């Protein structure tokens, strides 16, 4: 009540105060971003996202529209657009269905279906194919294994299995590669490539960038690299998102509010030590305006 009467004054009269906005969404949590909306129903009877649509604009609008969706349904949304139209941005439903858990994966589909009427893995059919779309809909069952201890009879049998489905075979037995790396757990997969590391005498990820290609080799390396180090991976993406001449600003978005209340931290101090540099710094170079300073609020202190 409290917080929407401030960015209902911030947004008061000709101009924004663009810092105000900035204090209150990037000091709150997402379920506390939740209720602030609905306070501020209840006392002005006008949505806030578009009021905010209406004096917010650019990346500053789409860094404060993705922090006030709600996870799940940002992921959802995220899912949606991906496939949207013509054309695929596989790398999206490649950075969502492959490394989000059993948990997240299922309020997903459930979500999907609740808010645009669509079946989630009919939707990937569709706008897929190849063993990609084998891939991710493995990945939409959300059923990967559980059980956190390691199998060693399993490790040693599955790799020797991977190691006999590539390395092993001119072509490639791919459906074996999307069995154990979609079924397995992280850490069951981790012993599974350490195994595979002494009977290749070559690590598991280099195998599958010379037995795969495209979009399931980036799917394929997605779960291994997640596997190994989850935070690790997005914070490679991140450094992707602002490495040449400009940013991907959707990505630096995305990755940033998705993780922001997961692993965030985790994923600074793995991308302090790949980089030799903060995330905060590449940010600040990248970035400019209020939309910089909710990023680095975000990240913050
Ligand atoms: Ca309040
Ligand atoms: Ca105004
Ligand atoms: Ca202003
Ligand atoms: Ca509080
Ligand atoms: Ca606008
Ligand atoms: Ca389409
Ligand atoms: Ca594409
Ligand atoms: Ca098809
Ligand atoms: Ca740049």
């Amino acid at each position: 009540i409290r917080d929407a009467e401030i960015l209902r004054k911030a947004m008061k009269g000709f101009g924004t105060d663009e810092q105000a906005i900035v204090d209150v969404v990037a000091n709150r949590s997402n379920d506390q971003r939740q209720k602030i909306k609905a306070a501020f129903k209840t006392s002005y009877g006008k949505d806030l996202i578009k009021d905010l649509k209406s004096e917010l604009s650019g990346n500053m609008e789409e860094l404060i529209l993705a922090l006030f969706m709600p996870p799940t349904y940002y992921d959802a949304w995220s899912l949606r657009k991906a496939m949207q139209g013509a054309g695929t941005q596989e790398r999206v439903l490649i950075e969502i269905l492959c490394t989000r858990t059993n948990q997240e994966i299922r309020e997903i589909v459930r979500c999907y279906q609740s808010e645009f009427g669509r079946d989630l893995e009919k939707d990937i059919r569709s706008d897929t194919s190849g063993h990609f779309e084998r891939l991710l809909v493995s990945m939409c069952q959300g059923n990967r294994d559980e059980n956190q201890s390691i199998n060693h009879q399993m490790a040693q049998e599955d790799a020797q299995r991977l190691y006999q489905a590539g390395e092993g075979r001119l072509g490639t037995d791919e459906s074996c590669f999307n069995m154990i790396l979609a079924t397995r757990s992280f850490p069951q997969l981790r012993a599974t490539m350490e195994a595979y590391s002494r009977m290749a005498n070559r690590d598991l990820l280099s195998s599958v960038s010379r037995e795969f290609s495209g979009y399931v080799e980036s799917g394929l390396k997605t779960i291994l690299q997640c596997a190994l180090n989850r935070p690790a991976f997005f914070a490679e993406r991140l450094y992707y998102a602002m490495k040449g001449a400009g940013t991907d600003d959707s990505t630096l978005v995305r990755i940033v509010v998705t993780r922001s209340e997961i692993d965030l931290v985790q994923i600074k101090q793995m991308f302090a030590q790949m980089y030799q540099k903060t995330l905060g710094t590449m940010i600040a170079g990248d970035t400019s305006g209020d939309y910089r300073r909710l990023l680095l609020a975000i990240v913050g202190q």
